[PDB]
């Protein structure tokens, strides 16, 4: 499947794509304002994520630091990024279907649209100003709005026992972005697309 990743933000982002134990494609790249990066993702990929990282510094070996979404100090991510990170999540070719969603379970850093570029399903978006509205205790100094699990490390926020409910903090994410997952057991906002669809992830879509 092909994913086009577009930075419509006014600032540079460093896109990342990983399935947790491996890069997808090159695994990350700098995207200046307006730049588009097309990647290929192996059919059958399960548990892929795309995200943006902000305020990164990398040397010539691709080693450095980002203020949001840092994946162990690498330009080319192999692992998932440190919250807060708005996440585009997908599982491809799962019994003939693709499943996509946007999640705020690991917080929010950059607004995002995640849309098929082929026919037969609709996209999802979280484009509200979550950072500006972020509750004080969730605000990350680096930029971004952390989820409550990351900040407080309770069973309730992290849904560790597999039983948990919505919280004041999850409801904030949900009020601003109803189409994104706000906590682990949120009612699914997963969209089902045809197997082998193609997609575009747009940072700062509006």
């Amino acid at each position: 499947a092909t994913f086009e990743i577009v930075n419509r933000c006014s600032y540079t982002v460093w896109a990342a794509a990983s399935k947790g134990d491996a890069a997808l494609d090159a695994g990350g790249r700098q995207l200046n304002s307006g730049e588009s990066w097309t990647i290929n993702v192996e059919p059958g990929t399960n548990g892929g994520k795309i995200w943006a990282r902000t305020d990164c510094y990398f040397d010539d070996s691709g080693s450095g630091i980002c203020k949001t979404g840092d994946c162990g100090g690498l330009l080319r991510c192999k692992r998932f990024g440190r919250p807060p990170t708005t996440l585009a999540e997908f599982s491809l070719n799962q019994y003939g279907k693709d499943y996509i969603d946007i999640s705020n379970i690991k917080g929010f850093n950059v607004p995002m649209d995640f849309s098929p570029t082929t026919r037969g399903c609709r996209g999802v978006r979280c484009a509200a100003d979550i950072v500006g509205q972020c509750p004080a205790k969730l605000k990350a100094p680096g930029g971004g709005c952390n989820d409550a699990c990351t900040v407080f490390q309770t069973s309730e926020y992290c849904c560790t026992t597999g039983k948990c409910g919505p919280t004041e903090y999850s409801r904030f994410f949900k009020r601003l972005c109803p189409d994104a997952f706000s906590y682990v057991l949120d009612k699914p906002t997963t969209v089902t697309c045809p197997g082998s669809s193609n997609y575009r992830v747009t940072f700062c879509p509006t």
